[PDB]
């Protein structure tokens, strides 16, 4: 009962008993608190709250210390105190911005931003209280009941009455009953269990609620600037390879932590590995919100560094298939490969956060909570995709918002710039540069004149909320008719519920920009669907198009996003 107060850090015994949290507040902080907002019971060692017997009088305001004892106005002896009176609330060792994050539903974006423009200590009673209201928020949903199972990949599903049905998307994880998790897509709908269960009618699935543990560690360590290169040891024969990235290295090893923007196929891959050659005897912890973006890394460790000195964490509740090729839960190895909600209790020399832009607070709080590391660098792009904020619905969270390493990112800009994308005919690269990179990422390949635009807007059928456009369909199967060259090439839209439908009709392998990220295919075909906030998101259509490494064609339904596109117009 007794700590230190959220706002101020002076010691306090008395707790928000209203915050869904229960943080410390100091006296002078407390008060601040009770008397700007609903939030009206405090907790010291006990409540405060009326002791008369019966009586239901729990708000601070209304209360006095009676000797030891604490009382409303109807019940106080002669001789008491208020306990709220000069600034302060009666507590032992005798803010704005903390009333928002407190008291706000988190469905507005401007709850995010004030959770990122806030002090170090306010990011984390956020980046909690956020998460916690992000868990009981998933209770809401209604439980699935297997009506009938048709096949090993399909079935009938009952649904709960009284209570909402979650989005049927990859997004949303489900755990059967202890029959592993399951991911359903769109009366007949997909299962994919991550155990192959024989799934038995009268089985149901429910959203999994994880307790949200306290947050110790900032987002961001303090920044440290060093006049030499701090507890790190330099080959001085480097490869060639890593030749371009030597005075980045450097920088790395002259700070604390480091930022890196790396715009798509810019080579990020390849500068978090030829950090580890540079500094060849320091131990490096690689880390990322996703399995996907850990295995990335895995796949360039695999090419460059001695296999035997690498290890892949893998949690024992394992829900995806991930990297083999190396020594699986091996701590002590020098290269150690894990996503943030498995990394150990450990130390390390540099540690590397990679796919940044898909980091919360919370992430970057477990990061610096379970290492400790002479320096920390995180890689990534803030004009690509953040994490999904389930909860938010009005308004849109800016790439500033994203965390506090994209606020810095965007603010006083990156430490390095990766500036040369390698990937991407220059027809894409001319286009995000001017979008999202204020013309400063180059086109390393010339024009594809594979790149193809066309304005049809279609029409618009939804699955519930997800968008499907079966004539920007027919269009794309019209061009393959035309264009052998693009048989190979992947489906990617904004819904899950349009690939879907590009699946049967196609039968072109599917990605939605947000699941695309990350990878790069030959050839892409993008169809907008819609005219949305979503559809037209810069950063959304960032990623989409970047994906492709010679051709695209984008179906666009957004005129200024389609007149961007630097790409020869098609017609029909
Ligand atoms: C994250 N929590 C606080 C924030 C202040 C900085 C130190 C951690 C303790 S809380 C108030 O959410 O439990
Ligand atoms: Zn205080
Ligand atoms: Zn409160
Ligand atoms: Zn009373």
């Amino acid at each position: 009962a007794v700590g230190a107060c959220v706002l101020c850090n002076s010691q306090t015994s008395l707790r928000c008993g209203a915050c869904i949290r229960r943080p410390f507040l100091c006296c002078k902080c407390c008060y601040d608190h009770v008397i700007s907002t609903s939030h009206k019971l405090v907790l010291s060692v006990n409540p405060y709250v009326c002791n008369a017997p019966g009586c239901d009088v729990t708000d601070v305001t209304q209360l006095y210390l009676g000797g030891m004892s604490y009382y409303c106005k109807s019940h106080k002896p002669p001789i008491s105190f208020p306990l709220c009176a000069n600034g302060q609330v009666f507590g032992l060792y005798k803010v704005t911005d903390f009333n928002a994050i407190a008291t706000c539903d988190w469905t507005n974006a401007g709850d995010y931003i004030l959770a990122n423009t806030c002090t170090e200590r306010l990011k984390l009673f956020a980046a909690e209280t956020l998460k916690a209201t992000e868990e009981t928020f998933k209770l809401s949903y209604g439980i699935a009941t297997v009506r009938e199972v048709l096949s090993d990949r399909e079935l009938h599903l009952s649904w709960e009455v009284g209570k909402p049905r979650p989005p049927l998307n990859r997004n949303y994880v489900f755990t059967g009953y202890q029959i592993g998790e399951y991911t359903f897509e769109k009366d007949a709908v997909v299962y994919r269990g991550t155990t192959t269960y024989k799934l038995n009618v009268g089985d149901y699935f429910v959203l999994t609620s994880h307790t949200v543990m306290p947050l110790s560690a900032p987002t961001l360590v303090p920044q440290e600037h060093y006049v030499r290169i701090t507890g790190l040891y330099p080959t001085l024969n480097i490869s060639d390879e890593f030749s371009s990235n030597v005075a980045n290295y450097q920088k790395v090893g002259m700070q604390k932590y480091s930022t890196l923007q790396g715009p798509p196929g810019t080579g990020k891959s390849h500068f978090a590995i030829g950090l580890a050659l540079y500094y060849p005897s320091a131990r490096i912890v690689y880390t990322a919100c996703s399995h996907a973006a850990v295995d990335a890394l895995c796949e360039k460790a695999l090419k460059y560094l001695p296999i035997d000195k690498c290890s892949r964490i893998i949690p024992a509740r394992a829900r995806v298939e991930c990297f083999d090729k190396f020594k699986v839960n091996s701590t002590l190895e020098q290269y150690v490969f894990c996503t943030v909600n498995a990394l150990p209790e450990t130390t390390a020399d540099i540690v590397v956060f990679d796919e940044i832009s898909m980091a919360t607070n919370y992430d970057l709080s477990v990061v610096n909570a379970r290492l400790r590391a002479k320096h920390y660098v995180y890689i990534g792009d803030p004009a690509q995709l953040p994490a999904p904020r389930t909860l938010l619905t009005k308004g849109t969270l800016e790439p500033e918002y994203f965390n506090s390493v994209c606020r810095l990112m965007k603010t006083i800009g990156p430490d390095m710039f990766l500036g040369t994308c390698r990937r991407c005919p220059a027809e894409i690269v001319d286009t995000v540069s001017a979008l999202v990179y204020d013309n400063k990422l180059k086109a390393h390949k010339d024009k594809s004149a594979q790149c193809f635009k066309m304005f049809y807007k279609g029409v618009i059928t939804h699955d519930v909320s997800s968008a499907i456009n079966r004539p920007q369909i027919g269009v794309v199967r019209e061009f393959l008719t035309r264009n052998p060259a693009w048989r190979k090439a992947v489906f990617i839209s904004p819904y899950n519920s349009q690939n879907a439908v590009a699946s049967k009709i196609l039968g072109l392998p599917t990605q939605t920009v947000d699941s695309s990220q990350g990878s790069e295919y030959d050839y892409v075909i993008f169809t907008q669907t819609t005219e949305t906030a979503h559809s037209c998101n810069v950063n959304r259509f960032n990623v989409a198009i970047t994906r492709a490494k010679v051709g695209i064609l984008c179906i666009m339904s957004d005129r200024d996003l389609y007149d961007k596109l630097q790409f020869t117009s098609l017609e029909i």
